[PDB]
């Protein structure tokens, strides 16, 4: 069946020229709304959530892990490191690296999270441990954002990512303290106001993690507290046919608006 919401998302996609993937979970009733929900998309920096969460999981058995220093060397800087570059020749703690990766989308910080987990496969292994059979991280920053059509590396599906984000932020994939820390980090994101958030009523609150890459890939994943009802989890992924395509955060906002209007 095709619902009214799915028809509207198809019309938005058609006018955009790209490929749109949406997954909503409404925790009011656990119902899902899916558009291309089982197709693969490049995650880009939305993968930073999984990496930070995996470090939070490690911290459950090491009370001091988040305070552990990690050396930042000049050679560690990559292409977008607004926080890490301040600390080159010094150190940042794993908490600081998590906050920088999540709230500022710092790619050096993400690489330190990946290294703490033993490489990209350590992030995948954590995904599997929390019941996500779909997620895969294959590369570090910056190359995980190449976003080539048909490339399975560094991809997931909207359905899998929405389920994972629910388990991490609202469910019990993490300890209570760690879940609360992840939610605090997501709610303090600096990069999200033009993406899913832009499509929601202003009275609502949310936390989110954006991503973008080549092929005009423009992504956002959010946990949302609407006025007067239970939380939502929403994933919006978007990718385009040309390598040099522009970002389209407005398409993510439009998708979010259609979802909000369909509740
Ligand atoms: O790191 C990239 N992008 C990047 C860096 C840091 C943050 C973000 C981002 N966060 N939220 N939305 N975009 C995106 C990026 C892009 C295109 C590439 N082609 N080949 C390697 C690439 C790397």
């Amino acid at each position: 069946q095709t619902s009214a919401v799915q028809q509207k998302l198809a019309a938005l996609e058609k006018s955009s020229g790209g490929r749109l993937g949406v997954a909503l979970i409404d925790t009011a009733d656990n119902t899902q709304v899916l558009y291309r929900g089982d197709e693969r998309f490049p995650m880009c920096s939305t993968s930073k959530v999984m990496a930070a969460a995996a470090v939070l999981k490690q911290s459950e058995t090491q009370k001091q892990l988040l305070n552990q220093p990690v050396e930042i060397k000049p050679a560690d800087l990559v292409n977008y490191n607004p926080i890490a570059e301040k600390h080159v020749n010094g150190t940042m703690t794993l908490a600081e690296l998590s906050a920088a990766a999540l709230q500022y989308s710092d790619n050096t910080a993400m690489n330190k999270l990946i290294a703490q987990l033993g490489g990209p496969g350590g992030v995948t292994a954590f995904a599997r441990a929390i019941g996500d059979e779909t997620f895969r991280l294959d590369r570090t920053e910056p190359t995980l954002n190449t976003a080539i059509p048909g490339d399975p590396r560094d991809t997931t599906t909207p359905r899998a990512m929405a389920q994972t984000l629910r388990q991490l932020t609202l469910g019990h994939a993490l300890g209570e303290t760690q879940r609360a820390q992840l939610v605090t980090w997501l709610k303090g994101n600096t990069t999200g106001a033009a993406s899913i958030r832009a499509g929601l009523p202003t009275s609502w609150t949310a936390g989110d993690k954006t991503g973008s890459g080549d092929y005009g890939t423009t992504n956002d994943i959010a946990v949302i507290w609407p006025q007067g009802r239970a939380p939502l989890v929403l994933v919006t992924y978007f990718t385009q046919p040309q390598q040099n395509a522009e970002s389209r955060r407005d398409v993510l906002a439009s998708a979010a608006r259609i979802i909000a209007e369909g509740l």
